[PDB]
């Protein structure tokens, strides 16, 4: 009852049928479980260790039974259309990855536990397989294309006004770190940590879950900002709780916020993420939840920057902060002034390097494959 992607299979048994009947050949898995959607991405190998075709397909997903249910029928119609399971597969899920689990944030809250034992030895054989979290595995497939020297035609510096970039400009140094932070369903974050010899390391952040402060009592809006983090607080919580930056930096909370700024006018209608997004330069209201939504996002950024001492550069990265690039160059000085100047630690900011990206790519599953190329050890 579980429909696989029909185009999908065809293409991946057309393959088998007219290239790999005959020749040795594995396949890796790439698995990018977001909160509402999961993509499987299918990399063939030949001549022991290189790149063959990739297919790929995703299917909406939003708890952790179908995960499950799917990720199994998946390698069945796998083993069945080429006749054998992966050499390796990387699966990076949208949730804090604890040992042989994770929860899965923003999943339906009664069934957002995964577990180790549920992914299919048909596409994670054992003792080869890795269990990532979502903006971990982009870092990698950040760091993988900064190795290729590509990064600058993802990112540029936040103030290039023609999103002009170069390898010198933009690039990753072994000894260096660099956050970098995603604004999606979930506000994800993460460390990449260079060590010299060229290697990189991740470390997994959930810093879209600590909580938001209020600004200075003198500061310039503090009385609308305080406002906010109150209404939103009763909003989302009863109260019971402060808001984290995920409840103004994601998709929800940019609705939150337009709710905000509507809730006196009696002729105002709520708005969803996309059409705030699109319609910031002919409704006021989405402008200021537009600016709100980004002025937390380098609030979150600055937070890292002063938690993490040797923190170089930041990168805003995703397909979300690809869209919204127009209003963002838009409203650069006030995003640069809100990440530079609203901290008392601001001299310890001052050489800070940010990035905006500028260029649609799944660096998760591009993460994700790197990830069991290594483990499949061709
Ligand atoms: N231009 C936009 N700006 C901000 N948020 C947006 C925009 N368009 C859509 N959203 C919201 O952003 C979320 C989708 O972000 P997206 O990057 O596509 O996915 P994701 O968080 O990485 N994972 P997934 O839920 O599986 O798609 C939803 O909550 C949308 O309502
Ligand atoms: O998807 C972005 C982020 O969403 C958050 O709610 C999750 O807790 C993070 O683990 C994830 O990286």
């Amino acid at each position: 009852p579980l429909v696989i992607d029909e185009d999908f299979i065809n293409q991946v048994e057309k393959h088998y049928r007219k290239s790999l009947k005959n020749i040795p050949f594995q396949y890796i898995v790439g698995v990018d479980v977001g909160a509402t959607n999961t993509r499987i991405a299918i990399q063939f190998i030949i001549n022991e260790d290189q790149d063959d075709e990739v297919f790929m397909t995703k299917f909406p997903c939003n708890t952790s039974t179908h995960l499950a249910n799917y990720l199994a029928a998946y390698g069945k119609a796998m083993v069945k259309a080429v006749g054998k399971g992966s050499a390796a597969g990387s699966i990076a899920l949208a949730g804090p990855v604890t040992g042989d689990k994770v929860r899965i944030t923003n999943y339906k809250e009664h069934d957002q536990e995964f577990f180790y034992s549920q992914l299919p030895d048909t596409l994670f054989p054992a003792s080869k397989n890795t269990f990532l979290n979502d903006l971990e595995a982009s870092c990698y497939g950040i760091i993988n294309v900064g190795t290729n020297n590509r990064l600058h035609e993802f990112f540029c510096p936040i103030d290039a006004l023609n999103n002009y970039a170069t390898s010198q400009t933009v690039r990753l140094s072994d000894t260096s770190e660099y956050a970098v932070l995603a604004m999606g369903t979930g506000l994800g974050t993460g460390l990449i940590v260079g060590s010299a010899g060229g290697k990189f390391n991740v470390i997994p952040l959930e810093a879209g879950h600590v909580h938001i402060a209020t600004p200075g009592v003198n500061s310039e809006h503090f009385k609308e900002e305080r406002e906010r983090i109150e209404f939103l607080s009763q909003k989302i919580y009863g109260g019971a709780y402060p808001i984290e930056y995920e409840d103004i930096c994601s998709g929800r909370g940019l609705e939150f916020c337009y709710e905000f700024e509507i809730r006196n006018d009696p002729n105002a209608v709520r708005k969803t993420a996309s059409q705030i997004a699109e319609s910031y330069s002919t409704d006021t209201y989405a402008r200021q939840a537009m600016i709100t939504h980004y002025r937390y996002l380098m609030k979150a950024a600055q937070n890292i920057a002063v938690l993490i001492p040797t923190c170089r550069g930041v990168f805003f990265a995703g397909d979300n902060q690809v869209f919204n690039e127009d209003f963002f160059k838009e409203h650069l000085s006030i995003l640069q002034k809100e990440l530079f100047q609203t901290h008392q630690k601001k001299h310890w900011l001052t050489d800070l390097k940010p990035y905006r990206q500028m260029k649609e790519y799944n660096f998760n599953v591009k993460g994700c494959l790197q990830k069991a190329r290594e483990l499949a050890q061709l």
